[PDB]
């Protein structure tokens, strides 16, 4: 009866909508959206919403009126996306739109006592087990990106932080559309005891066209209603009957141009090829001298910070070079503080090419006019595969600017070979990308929520939405479950159907062997199964192994077991006849018999001759005689088969009940299998290796664990424990933490260590590592690719890099030595900070004082110039 998500149908409407609310908390030069109103209107009656709103439409609005009604009530709203490169940001977007908003990360805090904060979830879910004070005086929780989905990304953790919510505390969650809002809103709702309204619209404001760029000419073939133009991508292909040369940018670039259609994004999954693709415009040029110089000033005034040293670097030099023409590119490579001069003066209108990577499209809140895809084919660790509808949603959406352009232009690049189509309609018209849920458990969780409360683990895993599923589904399958019961309520089965299995088995494995063609030459006469399951018999014809069908010349449906006489005769009477026809069958056939007609084309023709063959033939086969029959893997499973063996109008419903038992099993198994099971797999793994005891009291150990938060904190925990790194200087000691936050994929050869503690120091870590692995082997707990592999990549190349910086190396010398493009250095280099923070904290724990002195001192000598940059939204 009591439903805590509710939702808003579109065809609802807010007429008297501007007297609903008397005192607008805020307004907006333009009017409202339906959806929008909607979301006031419920946050002003004091519940939550769900926004899941299609790319265009203005979900930001819904964030502006909360933080607004924080202002007005005393009270603050926390504003969190996982996306930590995209705070600074935001806390930039607010400031010049509302008016005290403060800013929380992990080192630095600005004006925490205003009514709106700033925060990555992570910082969030940090700030509940810290047990804040501010989170008292907290109304609203804003949770954008929800839609975010990322396997390398360990921040996107809003589930658990909803589950940890006080009950004081109303939801705001923001998405793009999704088909599956409702389940999660329910969850929410439920499990937090919340009205929580599900509001959506019915399409883009802006809305999108996607074309096809072919031979020097622009074709659409999806237009403004989301039809597929069948004739226009056919004559794409046409035009066509094989990448981007030399001459492919600076044309679409001119054709684009002399049509107004900038500025334009084209995606490039590749640093390198962004570059390049840059690189091909030279002699192009967007800008006037006034633009040019404003360029250089705010180039100039952005990087006056760093050491001279720093504002020399190549790649600075290099992306002034293209900004002062216009263009740019947007990439992981690039250091910060050139990503951020390239933003701001992408948002300012300043830049008309960009090529981006798949990341700009995500987070940042950059628009553009045009959206060019370089290919619909990105590699990712599992190697080369076509987009999924969610990316090329993510990436194709970024193409509409509401209030600057009419439409959004899509563009995808075609070279020298046709586009096929069933890929181009799976990547721009697949189904819709559903939420899934995040919630993993992980032993630094496991260990806090331990150390906190016996039960609190178990409390967590209640309330988490995997449960909540369960729960929803269990009366389904219940039903289900009463209906087959009922329906079932009013050893030679087992044998047979395995049998059938068996034969099955069989058949499919004979279907990878050429050798078939042997034995299903043009003749060979066969008894099969129609699609519905009935015996047939005739002769093969056709056997195209690619598609793994054979053409048989057909033996009417009879609606046995070779050398079965009487069982034949009792059960398998004579079939009958019907004209021949060529009927197209799957290999996975009952039995192959000896029989084989000598050509069957002459049949197809009808001559009187083959003709009066095959019917004579025919007759004989049906007449009389009953069926006989006739590598390593089908011989077991012949053999196994003929164990089986030498172990009309009844067996149906026996047939029944077997169909039955299999449903009911199967809905039965459907309900077994989730987090418990893990669960206690690792409190077996946490016994093992003494970070609890038997009793699961949480020891020093697990204590020191529950300090690091960053991926690896046993093994770490194991590192830092004991005196090995008694004699290792602070230099060397951040050196080799890098190995936690590097995920060594470099594609060179690694030299010498610069150290010989260094390379003892890997050779510790490695042991400890292999080490641990064997316990999670001991208690079958299954690993991430990454904890898989990590012995098999490159983790500690980067070891020489920060040992260096450390030292004291200059970015510029850093670079000459570095495996890595330099926003990984930094990347590394910044996260390094971190990891020296929480093993301060675990030595404090620890009671190693001088462990924690020296990594203050790491801390010191890696905390400078250009890495660690002020932001340029703050
Ligand atoms: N009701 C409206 N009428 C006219 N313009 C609007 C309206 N609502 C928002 N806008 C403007 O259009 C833009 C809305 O974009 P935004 O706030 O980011 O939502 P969004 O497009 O859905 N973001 P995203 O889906 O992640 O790509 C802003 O620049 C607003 O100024």
């Amino acid at each position: 009866k009591k439903e805590w998500a509710h939702v808003v149908d579109l065809n609802h409407k807010i007429e008297n909508f501007d007297e609903l609310i008397p005192n607008p908390a805020r307004s907006w030069p333009f009017e409202l959206d339906t959806f929008q109103k909607e979301a006031v209107y419920h946050l002003e009656q004091g519940d939550s919403v769900f926004v899941a709103a299609h790319t265009s439409a203005g979900k930001t609005v819904v964030a502006e009126y909360a933080i607004a009604m924080a202002h007005r009530n005393m009270t603050k709203t926390i504003y969190t996306s996982p996306i930590k490169a995209l705070s600074n940001q935001k806390f930039r977007d607010f400031k010049e739109t509302f008016v005290n908003i403060g800013l929380i990360t992990g080192d630095v805090q600005i004006n925490p006592d205003a009514n709106c904060l700033i925060m990555t979830t992570e910082i969030l879910r940090s700030m509940l087990y810290r047990g804040a004070d501010l989170i008292r005086d907290v109304e609203f929780v804003i949770f954008d990106e929800v839609h975010y989905v990322n396997d390398q990304d360990r921040g996107v953790v809003w589930e658990e932080v909803i589950i940890m919510l006080p009950q004081h505390v109303k939801f705001i969650l923001l998405s793009a559309t999704v088909p599956n809002t409702y389940e999660f809103a329910n969850w929410i709702g439920r499990t937090k005891q919340k009205n929580i309204y599900v509001i959506s619209t019915p399409k883009r404001p802006v809305p999108l066209e996607i074309n096809i760029w072919a031979k020097k000419e622009l074709i659409p073939v999806i237009n403004q209603n989301s039809e597929f133009l069948e004739a226009n991508f056919r004559k794409h292909k046409e035009i066509l009957n094989d990448g981007p040369s030399k001459k492919t940018w600076p044309e679409i670039v001119n054709y684009l141009r002399k049509r107004e259609l900038l500025p334009m994004v084209v995606f490039v999954f590749s640093k390198k090829r962004c570059e390049e693709y840059a690189d091909w415009l030279e002699g192009i040029n967007f800008c006037n001298n006034k633009e040019k110089s404003q360029i250089h000033m705010f180039i100039e005034k952005s990087i006056t910070r760093l050491k001279k040293e720093d504002r020399d670097l190549p790649q600075i030099l290099k992306t002034r070079s293209l900004l002062e023409r216009g263009i740019a590119v947007h990439h992981g490579g690039l250091l910060p503080i050139v990503k951020e001069l390239i933003e701001i003066l992408f948002s300012k209108g300043f830049i008309k090419v960009l090529f981006a990577t798949e990341t700009f499209a995500m987070g940042l809140n950059l628009p553009t006019r045009t959206v060019i895809f370089s290919s619909i084919r990105k590699h990712d660790g599992n190697g080369l595969r076509e987009l999924t509808p969610g990316e090329f949603t993510q990436m194709a959406g970024r193409a509409g600017r509401r209030g600057l352009d009419s439409t959004g232009t899509v563009i995808v690049m075609a070279y020298n070979s046709p586009l096929s189509i069933a890929t181009f309609k799976e990547v721009t018209m697949g189904v819709p990308t559903r939420l899934q849920s995040q919630f993993r458990l992980t032993y630094n969780m496991i260990l806090n929520l331990l150390r906190i409360e016996a039960l609190r683990v178990e409390e967590m895993i209640k309330y988490s939405f995997s449960e909540n599923a369960k729960e929803t589904l269990q009366p389904e399958h219940e039903k289900q479950i009463k209906v087959l019961q009922e329906e079932l309520q009013t050893k030679f089965l087992e044998l047979m159907l395995a049998y059938k299995e068996a034969t099955v088995n069989l058949m499919q494995e004979m279907v990878k062997s050429p050798s078939i063609l042997h034995i299903l030459k043009e003749g060979r006469l066969v008894a099969f199964r129609d699609p519905n399951d009935c015996l047939k018999l005739g002769f093969v014809f056709k056997v195209s192994l690619k598609d793994a069908v054979c053409v048989i010349m057909t033996t009417k449906p009879y609606k046995y077991f070779p050398k079965a006489d009487g069982y034949r005769r009792r059960n398998f009477p004579k079939f009958q006849k019907t004209d021949f026809y060529m009927e197209e069958v799957p290999v996975t056939i009952e039995v192959i018999t000896k029989r084989k007609f000598a050509p069957l084309g002459k049949v197809i023709k009808k001559d009187v001759a083959a003709l009066n063959e095959f019917n004579a033939e025919t007759n004989n086969i049906l007449d009389g005689k009953t069926l006989k029959e006739a590598g390593l893997k089908i011989h077991q499973i012949l053999l196994d088969r003929t164990n089986i063996r030498d172990e009309s109008q009844h067996i149906v419903p026996k047939f029944k009940a077997h169909v039955i038992k299999k449903k009911i099993e199967e809905l039965y198994h459907l309900m077994s299998d989730s987090l418990l099971p893990d669960y206690e797999k690792r409190l077996a793994v946490l016994k093992d290796t003494e970070f609890i005891d038997q009793n699961h009291n949480v020891l020093l150990k697990g204590r020191v664990a529950c300090e690091i938060n960053s991926g690896y904190e046993l093994v770490l925990t194991e590192l830092i424990l004991d005196n090995f790194l008694g004699s290792f200087e602070p230099e060397e000691i951040v050196a080799l933490l890098s190995v936690f936050v590097y995920e060594g994929k470099t594609r060179e050869e690694e030299p010498p260590i610069v150290t010989p503690r260094l390379a003892k120091g890997k050779q510790r870590i490695e042991e400890i590592y292999k080490k641990m692995l064997c316990v999670f082997n001991t208690h079958q707990i299954p690993l991430t690719q990454d904890e898989a592999e990590f012995l098999d990549r490159k983790r500690f190349a980067m070891m020489n890099v920060v040992y260096e910086w450390a030292r004291g190396l200059s970015f510029k010398e850093i670079m000459e030595m570095s495996p890595e493009a330099e926003g990984t250095v930094v990347r590394v280099i910044t996260w390094l900070d971190e990891i020296c923070r929480e093993v301060k904290t675990a030595s404090i724990i620890i009671g190693n004082s001088t462990l924690h002195m020296k990594m203050s001192r790491a801390q010191e000598l890696i905390k400078r110039d250009i890495v660690f940059a002020a932001s340029l939204y703050l």
